[PDB]
C-alpha cells in the first residue's frame, strides 16, 4: 500500500468558511449514513482486498475519511477544493471498475445524493 493522502500540511494555508462547515456538517456526514457508503469510508486497503493492481491504475486515491479529516483539520481553502476531492474519488471508481459493476452503481447512487447537496451551499 502507499501512504495514504495527508489530512495535515504546515505549510498550505487553512481556512474555514461556512460552505467548508455545511460540507462536514451536512454533505459528509449525511453521505456516510448512507447504505452504500461503506466502500468509501478509508483508502482502498489493497494488500487486504488482494487488488494489487489497485494503486498501479489509480494515481490520486481519494476516500470520505480522508476527506472527513481534512476538513476537521480545516485543511481546505474554500468548498471547491473539498468538492473536487468528492469527485476524484467518484472518478477513481468508474477509472478502476467496469458499468454495471457493483461499486459502481453505488458510487453513481452516492454522486447523485452528493450532487443534490452541493446543488445550494450556504453564502
Ligand atoms: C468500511 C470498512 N471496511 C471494513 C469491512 C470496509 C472495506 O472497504 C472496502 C471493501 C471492499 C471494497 C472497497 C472498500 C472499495 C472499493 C472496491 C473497488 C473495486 C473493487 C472492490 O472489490 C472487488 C472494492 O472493494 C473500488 O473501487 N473501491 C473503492
Amino acid at each position: 500500500n502507499p501512504p495514504p493522502p495527508e489530512t495535515s500540511n504546515p505549510n498550505k494555508p487553512k481556512r474555514q468558511t461556512n460552505q467548508l462547515q455545511y460540507l462536514l456538517r451536512v454533505v459528509l456526514k449525511t453521505l456516510w449514513k448512507h447504505q452504500f457508503a461503506w466502500p468509501f469510508q478509508q483508502p482502498v486497503d489493497a494488500v487486504k482486498l488482494n487488488l494489487p493492481d489497485y494503486y498501479k491504475i489509480i494515481k490520486t486515491p481519494m476516500d470520505m475519511g480522508t476527506i472527513k479529516k481534512r476538513l476537521e483539520n480545516n485543511y481546505y481553502w474554500n468548498a471547491q477544493e473539498c468538492i473536487q476531492d468528492f469527485n476524484t474519488m467518484f472518478t477513481n471508481c468508474y477509472i478502476y471498475n467496469k458499468p454495471g459493476d457493483d461499486i459502481v452503481l453505488m458510487a453513481e447512487a452516492l454522486e447523485k445524493l452528493f450532487l443534490q447537496k452541493i446543488n445550494e451551499l450556504p453564502t
